[PDB]
């Protein structure tokens, strides 16, 4: 299925055609399914040709040169998909060696704010496109939210780090032609309580147990009983969680209810009975005295029939007396759980959800309970990687030979009816400002930016109702990292990551996650939820002193020496950010990421947007940032340039 390969790694389908293709080969989805045969392996072939070598610039020529009889002699078709196929960024993306060297006359001139992987990666296309392209950086480096730290032979990334599965990751073409060092992440993650010893093998799966069922208690309660909303208020993913903890709490209370009325009704029906023997007692002593008394030989005979009646009686209780002794002793040895979870396991549950408030970069209680994972269907087969040589090789690479004016703040971009302007300052000299006038506006400021208030740059017209609302709905996260450097390895170097459990639910994200990944002695510790935010106002010292008591509870005092290095993360704080990335939040949905991507005309599209709050089934991602941005070069250069 090597063709078939080709259009599973594409994120398409390989036996039919998209909404799309189909919406630019209308003559084909509506003609001889014979033809639309012919258009997918055309498709499937040439990204094939692409993929199996992504590092030099596949053509139109090359394409027809490598397709075989019968396709080879349809030289328009070729051309037709070749050409989609690039337009939309599928081929010729990243970084290659061109065969084709690019035009001297650039045809439109379009400005793009930012330089993160969104937007370079558009910059590269519009510029391949034969555009004349120049990005316009606030920072005093490239990658924006991908940042790496690099003294010595010590390296660490204090904003993207993981590769999520290579199967149809537009990263992995990346990683092949940046020549970059990805390493799968081993699943093993030992959790150590707050004091520092280890949680059982048993617990940490029990806990994690209950954590899946609780989600998926949440997931039913949302998408099959429909309890999206309550009080008129959307419902949050932490506020379901606690109410089906609730629900949980219950259940076993009920439990423990019953069984404690088993035992009562038990001992209640042992108390008569032992009451009535004790009258059976008293029944056999008035014979054991009295009978003893010339007709005896009838009398004997009588009363002994009798006196022994009445032990066919009582020896007889004793006999359904020990069956409720045996049925009470034994209900009394086997009672049900005294509690949901202890206080102890609670901790660890809240380990499981503070690794949850760090995937999806906010507090739970924030997250839409419905849409939070509204891009689940779209996650890449694989194992998730970590950029061992550092995550920034990536933009570094896709900024050569691009314009890229560093240490350039844009604080007002203006678009009419005929044309763009957009007014930066230089971030070294705020007297100075640059008006660099364009065709076309490609914004990929992040989310954080665009809903910071006053307004970190000015719009005019100033955005549509529309869109503001939306950039007010959407949810921008904040994590955290706290790099230490050290010049010894002190901890498991089999281990990629190890937890560390919080004493409470509200701090349950402090330095919860520490990441082994690195060349050189180094650790990251992560601050999610709550945390994040809070922990960015205290001092990288106390941070950092904080981690070593914990670091030190898990390997002991001594064991842990003083980091030569420290390198402390604070997002939110960051102008140029304010926030690690987006989140579906509650009320909002996977709608608002389409009302982001939507381009702004005020009768020819002139401002457009970028970037992973731009890019719905893909959001919050390098990767997400990377397509968003082929998307609109795309868009773009069909705006501008029209059909090739």
């Amino acid at each position: 299925s090597g063709v078939e390969g080709a259009a599973f790694q594409s994120r398409l389908p390989h036996d039919r055609m998209t909404s799309q293709e189909a919406a630019c080969f209308p003559d084909i989805i509506s003609g001889p399914q014979q033809t639309q045969k012919v258009f997918l392996f055309i498709r499937n072939r040439t990204l094939q040709l692409w993929l199996d070598n992504p590092k030099i610039q596949l053509t139109f020529e090359a394409t027809l040169q490598q397709l075989e009889a019968p396709y080879n002699s349809d030289t328009v078709l070729v051309h037709r998909v070749h050409s989609y196929l690039e337009r939309h960024g599928l081929i010729n993306f990243g970084i290659y060696k061109r065969i084709k060297p690019l035009p001297t006359k650039k045809t439109g001139k379009v400005i793009i704010i930012g330089s993160g992987v969104s937007g370079l990666a558009a910059a590269r296309q519009l510029q391949s496109f034969g555009m004349d392209v120049t990005l316009l950086e606030a920072r005093d480096r490239v990658g924006g939210r991908v940042a790496t730290f690099r003294k010595g032979n010590y390296v660490a990334d204090l904003g993207a780090m993981v590769v999520t599965g290579l199967g149809g990751n537009p990263m992995a073409v990346v990683s092949k032609q940046v020549n970059m060092e990805l390493a799968k992440i081993k699943q093993k993650c030992p959790l150590y309580e707050a004091n520092g010893q280890a949680v059982p093998k048993e617990k940490d799966e029990m806990v994690e147990q209950e954590f899946n069922r609780l989600l998926e208690a949440t997931s039913y309660l949302s998408h099959q009983l429909d309890f999206n909303v309550l009080n008129n208020k959307p419902v949050s993913l932490g506020q379901a969680l606690e109410v089906v903890i609730q629900l949980q709490e219950k259940h076993v209370k009920d439990e423990q209810i019953e069984h404690w009325k088993k035992i009562v009704k038990t001992q209640e029906e042992l108390k008569e009975l032992l009451n009535k023997m004790v009258n059976l007692k008293e029944k056999i002593k008035e014979l054991h005295q009295q009978y003893k008394e010339i007709t005896a030989e009838f009398l004997v005979k009588s009363k002994h029939r009798d006196l022994t009646a009445l032990c066919k009686e009582y020896d007889e209780l004793a006999e359904t007396q020990g069956k409720l002794e045996e049925k009470l002793q034994e209900l009394e040895a086997n009672p049900p759980s005294d509690v949901y979870l202890s206080s102890r396991d609670r901790q660890i549950l809240d380990w499981h959800f503070a690794n949850l408030e760090f995937a999806n970069a906010t507090p739970l209680s924030t997250l839409s309970l419905k849409h939070w994972d509204q891009d689940d269907d779209f996650e890449f087969t694989g194992s998730h990687l970590t950029v061992r040589n550092g995550y920034s090789c990536v933009p570094v690479a896709l900024a050569e030979g691009l314009d890229i004016k560093l240490n350039t703040a844009v604080r007002q971009v203006r678009y009419t009816a005929s044309g763009c302007e957009v007014i930066a300052v230089n971030t070294r000299s705020t007297s100075q400002t640059f008006i660099y006038k364009c065709d076309a506006v490609l914004c990929t400021l992040p989310l954080g930016v665009l809903k910071q208030q006053p307004p970190a740059v000015q719009f005019v017209p100033p955005l549509p109702e529309w869109k503001t609302s939306a950039v007010q709905r959407m949810g921008f996260g904040n994590l955290n990292k706290v790099v230490l450097c050290f010049d010894r390895v002190f901890w498991d170097p089999s281990v990629n990551l190890f937890g560390h459990v919080g004493s409470t639910t509200a701090s349950r994200g402090e330095l919860f996650l520490f990441w082994n990944l690195y060349k050189a002695p180094i650790l990251l510790a992560l601050v999610a939820g709550e945390a994040a935010g809070i922990m960015e106002n205290i001092s990288d010292d106390v941070i950092v002193g904080r981690c070593l008591a914990i670091l030190k509870g898990i390997f002991g005092s001594s064991a842990v020496p003083q980091p030569k290095e420290t390198v402390v993360s604070r997002w939110r704080a960051d102008p140029w950010a304010r926030g690690s990335y987006s989140y579906v939040a509650a009320g909002s949905s996977g709608n608002d990421y389409d009302l982001m991507a939507q381009p702004i005309t005020p009768p020819i599209p002139r401002l457009f947007f970028a970037g992973e709050h731009t890019i719905r089934n893909y959001p919050a991602t390098v990767h997400g940032a990377l397509l968003s941005g082929l998307r609109e070069a795309g868009r773009i250069a069909d705006q501008f340039l029209g059909a090739m």
